[PDB]
């Protein structure tokens, strides 16, 4: 009868940022009671410390030495204007295209026999190239393309591709009264059309057609808790401008499009208390239409907290073990959240230490739905090599028998010119070519350089990147001496 998947993936939520996972000042009662019927996991890893890289790696199933996608590219700062009111917006937008010649996990579904579902953000390509969800099988399609765009709640247009409405593609919904207001400054707040609202009822409405047919796979990529820092001014905001007092705000950024705004730990605690409350109604329709036995819901988020728009890491992680931000190959930047739920399968009020990562779901997902031997299936004949880098966790998270254990975890990025890999107890971040070295059991918060008591330690790590890294034409990293 194959079973259901849901995939809920949010945007800039920190592996300190949850109730159950131990933050101190926001209520997070859903997704805590989804894990205490759950399985929480402890080490678990982004394909990147940076958004399109970490959704890249989930999709292709593998690394950033390998993937085509392994930075943040935009395709839009140089394409035409296009006027919605007095609103001068761009006229093609998005990000570095996935690469035609390697598949994508909700083709993989499709050949299965899945119908597929995408609600929120794309970030796989821009608007008109070769990887847009429509090309790259997904049936059912509503929010952002770009990752630019989803840096306005209140913006001029969201994107659709809807099989059962006919389009021939992607097309762009235009939010009329958000249109007559500005899109920076005092007024931009009379715009009523909030996104994560109306992108969350589409994922609804597109879950109440679902029934015990055709298996269905759905990715719930909403934006909650990025940047900026604007939201509707309700009781779940009002709670939290009684609890903060005082409360600092924010100056705002015209060319960021992240908009001015008051209250800005109140604006971030509200952010995740509402994601929160949209998991429990997604839980909730679930059991209201028998669907709870047969469906997997896993929770995480593209990588570790930000302090864009007005946010304050600093603050709401007072009580954290992790050092670092988003854009960081130290463990704040990569290691996140990650809870699964699946009733009488998976098992209730877990905890799980298996040493995983996001090029890791591909393999899992194809166990657990009975496609056996992908790798053969699916790999491409008119490439020299084609890279899979994926090991299946479907046996521990069913706790059953024979979990494999990789190597190593490896991470490059751009931005920071770093380095990561993982190899047990032992962790390697390489800054502009120099190799630190920290232990995790002894040193959790990478305080400790001890490079100079490990050169056979450090020489094998090396010996791993040399093994691991490929050219990539449009990301560049300093590789260390050899
Ligand atoms: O989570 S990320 O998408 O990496 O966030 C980044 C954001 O920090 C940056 O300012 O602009 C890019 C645009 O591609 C993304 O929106
Ligand atoms: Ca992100």
């Amino acid at each position: 009868t194959k079973p259901n998947i849901l995939f809920i993936l949010c945007d800039d939520m920190g592996y300190g940022d949850l109730g159950c996972y131990g933050q101190p000042f926001i209520r997070t009662p859903h997704l805590d009671a989804m894990a205490s019927e759950g399985m929480r996991f402890t080490q678990a890893y982004a394909g990147s410390p940076v958004s399109a890289p970490s959704r890249a790696s989930f999709m292709t199933g593998q690394h950033t030495g390998h993937c085509e996608v392994r930075g943040n590219k935009e395709y839009w700062t140089n394409a035409p204007t296009v006027m919605y009111g007095n609103n001068k917006e761009y006229a093609v937008v998005g990000q570095h295209p996935y690469d035609p010649d390697h598949v994508i996990l909700p083709e993989i579904m499709k050949e299965n026999g899945y119908t597929t579902g995408m609600f929120g953000k794309w970030a796989g390509g821009y608007e008109g190239s070769c990887s847009t969800p429509d090309k790259r099988g997904i049936d059912e399609y509503f929010g952002y393309i770009c990752q630019f765009q989803a840096h306005l709640y209140y913006p001029n247009f969201l994107n659709r591709y809807s099989k059962a409405l006919g389009d021939t593609g992607v097309v762009r919904v235009i939010m009329d009264e958000n249109i007559k207001y500005p899109m920076y400054g005092a007024d931009y707040q009379k715009r009523p059309q909030y996104s994560a609202d109306m992108i969350h009822q589409k994922a609804m409405e597109w879950l109440d057609e679902q029934d015990g047919k055709q298996p269905f796979f759905g990715v719930l990529t909403y934006t909650l808790p990025h940047a900026e820092l604007v939201q509707p001014e309700d009781s779940i905001l009002n709670e939290y401008k009684e609890k903060f007092n005082p409360d600092k705000s924010y100056k705002g950024s015209e060319g960021s499009r992240y908009n001015a705004i008051t209250h800005v730990h109140a604006q971030f605690a509200g952010m995740i208390t509402r994601l929160d409350y949209y998991v429990g109604e997604v839980l909730k329709k679930l059991k209201e239409k028998g669907l709870d036995e047969n469906t997997l819901v896993i929770f995480s988020s593209d990588n570790g907290p930000h302090e864009e728009g007005g946010a304050d890491p600093t603050f709401f992680g007072r009580d954290g073990k992790l050092r670092g931000l988003k854009r960081q190959c130290y463990e704040g930047g990569i290691r996140i959240p990650f809870i699964a739920r699946w009733p009488g399968r998976v098992p209730a009020g877990t905890v799980n230490d298996h040493i995983c990562a996001f090029y890791d779901l591909m393999p899992t997902f194809c166990e657990i739905i009975g496609e056996k031997n992908y790798v053969k299936k699916y790999a491409n004949k008119d490439k020299e090599v084609d890279y899979f880098d994926g090991i299946s966790f479907a046996p521990t998270l069913l706790g059953k028998k024979k979990q494999k254990e990789h190597d190593f975890l490896y991470w490059e990025f751009n931005e920071t010119n770093q380095i990561g890999v993982r190899m047990g107890d032992w962790k390697m971040v390489v800054k502009k070519g120099i190799p630190f070295l920290y232990n995790l059991a002894t040193d959790i918060h990478e305080d400790n350089n001890v490079a100079d008591q490990h050169p056979e330690i450090v020489e094998k790590m090396k010996a791993v990147i040399f093994a691991q890294h490929t050219p990539n034409p449009h990301f560049s990293v300093t590789l260390p001496e050899k």
